[PDB]
C-alpha cells in the first residue's frame, strides 16, 4: 500500500485547494481523480476553432475572493464578459433591449409584483444564516414548501412569476416544484442576494479567466506531479484499523492519518464504507441530487449583436425557448466571436434526444429571433456539453435540497466521519454550488486537519480572504421607491 | 472468472424470485449478495427471548398472490394478525375504540370531509395507468404539487389534514411535504386503493408467515446451494465486451450474459459503470431515496390489551407520540405477546439520538396513556430495527419519488440497459413497496431475459397470478352515501345555490 498524511478524493478545484494547502504546508498529499482528467465541474476544451472554451464553470465575479486569489497565485488573469450593449428580455415573441440588471416592466401593477418579489428574496435571506440554514427562524414552514408554492403565493402577475421561474431554473438548474424555498432562499442569500446573484457587472458573471477556469484544477495538478492520480475512482473507505485505507477501481491501496472528501454528496454513494457511515448521512447521500443543465457554445464569424447594440445577453421567458440565458463568449480581442446559451432543468432531459446538429439549429433560430439577425442562422462552429451524463458530476452546477431534506439532514454535510473530513462546494457557506465555493471548503477541510494534527488553533479553521486588488465590490444599493414601494395585496389592502 | 447465464446482484425477495425462476427453467445462476446473509429489507431475528421477530418486511394479505405462491411452494404458512377485538384512534390526549377499517367520524361536516378525502384519493387513482403513472392526464400538474399542498387543497378539516398526515407517513415513512402527489397517488392506486392499503382484516396487514418473512429468502438459498454469493458487494459492470463482466469489492469476477439488478434504484450508485449509464438512469439514481422508520417491538407477559377488548391496533395522531401506529404481534399460540410500533420519517431521524433503553421507556409510557393501562409500564424484552443505518439498503419500507420526479425519470426505472435488466419492489406494477412487489419485478426481469434468449415470447414476460385459494380478496365495496354525499366545498355550492 502507498502511505501518505492525506488522501483527497476528487481532483475539482476543491480537492485541488485542499490538497495545495497540506502539501505547501509541507504534508504528504495523494489526489485520487476518478476521471483521465483533473476539473471535475470545470472542463477547458482547447482546439483550433475555439481556441478555448470553457464547457463546464467559467464565471468569476466580485466577493469571490478565495478562487481570484488562488488563481493569482497559479499565474491567471481574468477578463471582463461582454455587457458594453444593451441585454435583451425576449417576452411574448418580442425583444426589450434594457440596461441595468434587472429586466424591466411598465405595467404599474406588474412594476409592484415584480419589485415586491426580489425585495422578498432578500428580505427572507436576511433571516436565513449562511452557516446554519436550519437555524432560520421559519425554517421548517420555508424547508416543507417548494419554490413553485412560494412564487404561487408571492406573484400576483404571470409576468412576475415566470421571470422569477426562470431566476430559480437559471441560477439552480432545477424546477421551482423540485427545490425547497428555505434552500433556495439560503443559495441567492449566501452569494450576497438576487443583485449579485444575477449581476454580470459587478456580480457573479462579471469576469472569465484567459485560457479558461480548467487551468485552476490543471496548474495545481502541475505543481504535485505525480501526487496526483489519475483513473482512480474511490470505491472503498475502511477506518476500522490504526491509519485510513482507500482502495480504488484498478485494486490500489492507499494508506493515510485523514481523508478529505473533495466529491459532490450524493456520489458518496460510490464509496463501501467500513464501518458502516453514522445513519445521518448514509440517508443524506440519497437525498441531495444535482441539476440538469447542457452549457451550449455556437461560434460566429463576428460578434454580430454589437452592431444592433446588443451585449449578446439574452432573457428569454417561456416553454418553448430551449435556451432561457445567453452571454457573449467571445474572447478579449474580439475574436472567436460566440454566444453561451444554458438548456435549462426539464429542457435538458428533454432535448437530450436530438442530436447536436438538430440541437444547433434550434439555438441558431431562436438566437435569430431574438437578436432580430439572420447571421445567428451561419454559425462556424458549435461546442456543447451534457452535465447529466457525467458518472462523476452527476450533474450541473451543484446539489438542490427537495423540500424537507435542508432543515433534516443539512448539519450533517460538513460533520466529520472519525477521520474524513467533508470539502466540495456544496459544503461552502459564501459562494457554494460556485468555483468560489470550491476554494472555501477546500482550503477549510485542509485547516480542520491541521488542527486535528494540533498544526494550528481551532480559531484558524475558518479564516477570511482580503478583497481582491483586480476585481473590487462596488456596494448594492436600493432606492426609496424600491424599499417602500407596496407589494399588488399591499396596493389593494388600501383599497 | 466465474461463468454463468445470469448474474442476479441483490439476494432480497425480489433477486431470490428472478434467481428461482431462472434455475427452474434450467438457467446456471449466480446471486452477489452485500451482506452476510440473504433477504435485504426482509430480515427474521431468532433468540430464546422472541423465539423469532420480523425486524424489516412482515405483512401479507388479499390480493398479494405472487407472496403467497412463492411461499406457498417453499413450504410456509400464515396466520392473522390479530384484529379480534377494539382497534384504537388516539387524538388530543384521548383514546376512541371502533371497529371497520377506516377511524369515524360523528361530526357531519368532518364526516363530509373524511368520506370526500378517501374517496378523492381513489378517484385521482382511478385516473393514473398501474404501469404508466407519468400518462396519467394531469400527471404534470399532480407531480408538481407535494402531497402536503394536495392535503391543503383537499381537507376542509384539521381532522381530515392530521388522519391524511398520518396515512401518507404510516404508508410512505416520509412526510407529506417530502413526496410527489401523482407519486403516492400512483402507490396506494397500485396496491388497490385507500381500503385495501389501511385494512388489517381484507388489507395488506391481514397476515405474516408462521417463523417470520426472512425464510422465503432463505429457503431460495436452500434450493441454490451455493449459487448464492454472501459479502459479494458488487462494485463494478463492464458492458464493453460479448459477456458482462460483474465485480465484487473482494477483487472476485463474475461473467455472464445478462445482469439483473434486484437493488433499491438509488443503490444503483454503488455501482462503477463502464460504460456510463446513460443520461436519464445516471440522474435518476441519484433523485430516489427511501424512507425512515425504526420497527419497535415490546414484549409483554400477555396481551394484556385484549382483557380490555383492544385487538392492539392503535392509530395515533400530532408531533408527541414517537409512535403513530401499532398492531398486535403476538405468536399465532398467544404467547411472546408483543406490540408492534413504527416511529415514521423525521421521529426516525429525531428519536434516533436516543438509546435503546430510552426508546423503550418512551413507547411504554405512550403504550400506557392510549391503552389506559399501567401493565404496559411492565415490558420482558425489547427488540427494533432503524433502517436508517443500512447501507445496503437506504431506508425502508421503499423508496419515494420528490416532486418532478416521476414525470422526468418514471420511464427508466425498469428501462433495460444494454444487458441489465431491473427487478427489485420499486420496479413492480402491483404492490411496489412490498414482498408481493418484490417478486412480480423478480418473475418480470427473469422472464424479459427468457425473452431476449429466444426461450419465451413477448406475451409471456407479463403474466397475471392466479389468486391463492388459501387467502382470498374481500372486494372494496362502498355505498351509495359514501359515494353521493358531498365534499365540504360541494355543500357550500349548494347552499350558495339555495
Ligand atoms: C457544470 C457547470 C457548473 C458550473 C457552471 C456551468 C456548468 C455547465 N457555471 C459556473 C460558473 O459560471 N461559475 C462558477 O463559479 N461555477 C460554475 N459551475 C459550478 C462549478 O463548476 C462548481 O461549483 C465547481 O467546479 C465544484 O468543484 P468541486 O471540487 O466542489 O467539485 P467537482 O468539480 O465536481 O470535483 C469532484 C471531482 O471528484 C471526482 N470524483 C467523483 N467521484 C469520485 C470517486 N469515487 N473517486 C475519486 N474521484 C471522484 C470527479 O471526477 C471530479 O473531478
Ligand atoms: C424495512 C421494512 C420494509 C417493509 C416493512 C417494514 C419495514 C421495517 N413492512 C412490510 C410489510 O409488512 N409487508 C411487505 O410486504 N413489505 C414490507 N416492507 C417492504 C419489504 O421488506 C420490501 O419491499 C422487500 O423486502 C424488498 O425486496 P427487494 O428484493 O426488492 O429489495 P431488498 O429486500 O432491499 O433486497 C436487495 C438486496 O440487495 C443487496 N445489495 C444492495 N446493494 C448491493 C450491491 N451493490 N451488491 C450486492 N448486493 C447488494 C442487499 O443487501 C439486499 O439483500
Ligand atoms: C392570488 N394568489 C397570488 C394566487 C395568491 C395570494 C397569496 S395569499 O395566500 O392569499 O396571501
Ligand atoms: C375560501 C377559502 C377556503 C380554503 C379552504 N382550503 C381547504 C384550505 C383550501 C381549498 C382549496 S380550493 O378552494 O378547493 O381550491
Ligand atoms: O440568476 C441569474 C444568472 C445566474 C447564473 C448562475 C450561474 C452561471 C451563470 C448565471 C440571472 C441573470 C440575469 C437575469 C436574471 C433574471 F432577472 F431572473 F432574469 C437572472
Ligand atoms: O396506511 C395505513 C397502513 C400502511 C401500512 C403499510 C405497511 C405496513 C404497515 C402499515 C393505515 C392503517 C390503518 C389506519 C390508517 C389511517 F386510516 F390512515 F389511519 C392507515
Amino acid at each position: 500500500s502507498n502511505k501518505c498524511d492525506v488522501v483527497v478524493v476528487g481532483g475539482g478545484i476543491s480537492g485541488m485547494a485542499a490538497a495545495k494547502l497540506l502539501h505547501d504546508s509541507g504534508l504528504n498529499v495523494v489526489v485520487l481523480e476518478a476521471r483521465d482528467r483533473v476539473g471535475g465541474r470545470t472542463y477547458t476544451l482547447r482546439n483550433q476553432k475555439v481556441k478555448y472554451v470553457d464547457l463546464g464553470g467559467s464565471y468569476v465575479g466580485p466577493t469571490q475572493n478565495r478562487i481570484l486569489r488562488l488563481a493569482k497565485e497559479l499565474g491567471l488573469e481574468t477578463y471582463k464578459v461582454n455587457e458594453v450593449e444593451r441585454l435583451i428580455h425576449h417576452v411574448k415573441g418580442k425583444s426589450y433591449p434594457f440596461r441595468g440588471p434587472f429586466p424591466p416592466v411598465w405595467n404599474p401593477i406588474t412594476y409592484l409584483d415584480h419589485n415586491n418579489f426580489w425585495r422578498t428574496m432578500d428580505d427572507m435571506g436576511r433571516e436565513i444564516p449562511s452557516d446554519a440554514p436550519w437555524k432560520a427562524p421559519l425554517a421548517e414552514e420555508w424547508d416543507n414548501m417548494t419554490m413553485k408554492e412560494l412564487l404561487d403565493k408571492l406573484c400576483w402577475t404571470e409576468s412576475a412569476k415566470q421571470l422569477a421561474t426562470l431566476f430559480v431554473n437559471l441560477c439552480v438548474t432545477a424546477e421551482t416544484h423540485e427545490v425547497s424555498a428555505l434552500w433556495f432562499l439560503w443559495y441567492v442569500k449566501q452569494c450576497g442576494g438576487t443583485t449579485r446573484i444575477i449581476s454580470t457587472t459587478n456580480g457573479g458573471q462579471e469576469r472569465k479567466f484567459v485560457g479558461g477556469s480548467g487551468q485552476v484544477s490543471e496548474r495545481i495538478m502541475d505543481l504535485l506531479g505525480d501526487r496526483v492520480k489519475l483513473e482512480r475512482p474511490v470505491i472503498y473507505i475502511d477506518q476500522t484499523r490504526e491509519n485510513v485505507l482507500v482502495e480504488t477501481l484498478n485494486h490500489e491501496m492507499y494508506e493515510a492519518k485523514y481523508v478529505i472528501s473533495a466529491i459532490p454528496p450524493t456520489l458518496g454513494m460510490k464509496i463501501h464504507f467500513n464501518p458502516p457511515l453514522p445513519m445521518m448521512r448514509n440517508q443524506m447521500i440519497t437525498r441531495v441530487p444535482l441539476g440538469s443543465v447542457i452549457k451550449c457554445i455556437v461560434y460566429y464569424k463576428e460578434p454580430f449583436w454589437r452592431k444592433k447594440d446588443y451585449c449578446g445577453t439574452m432573457i428569454i421567458d417561456g416553454e418553448e425557448a430551449p435556451v432561457a440565458y445567453t452571454l457573449d463568449d467571445t474572447k478579449p480581442e474580439g475574436n472567436y466571436a460566440a454566444i453561451m446559451g444554458f438548456i435549462l432543468a426539464h429542457k435538458a432531459r428533454k432535448l437530450a434526444r436530438l442530436t447536436k446538429e438538430e440541437r444547433l439549429k434550434k439555438l441558431c433560430e431562436l438566437y435569430a429571433k431574438v437578436l432580430g439577425s439572420l447571421e445567428a442562422l451561419e454559425p462556424v462552429h458549435y461546442e456543447e456539453k451534457n452535465w447529466c451524463e457525467e458518472q462523476y458530476s452527476g450533474g450541473c452546477y451543484t446539489t438542490y435540497f427537495p423540500p424537507g431534506i435542508l432543515t433534516q439532514y443539512g448539519r450533517v454535510l460538513r460533520q466529520p466521519v472519525d477521520r474524513i473530513y467533508f470539502a466540495g462546494t456544496e459544503t461552502a457557506t459564501h459562494w457554494s454550488g460556485y468555483m468560489e465555493g470550491a476554494v472555501e471548503a477546500g482550503e477549510r477541510a485542509a485547516r480542520e486537519i491541521l488542527h486535528a494534527m494540533g498544526k494550528i488553533p481551532e480559531d484558524e479553521i475558518w479564516q477570511s480572504e482580503p478583497e481582491s486588488v483586480d476585481v473590487p465590490a462596488q456596494p448594492i444599493t436600493t432606492t426609496f421607491l424600491e424599499r417602500h414601494l407596496p407589494s399588488v395585496p399591499g396596493l389593494l389592502r388600501l383599497i
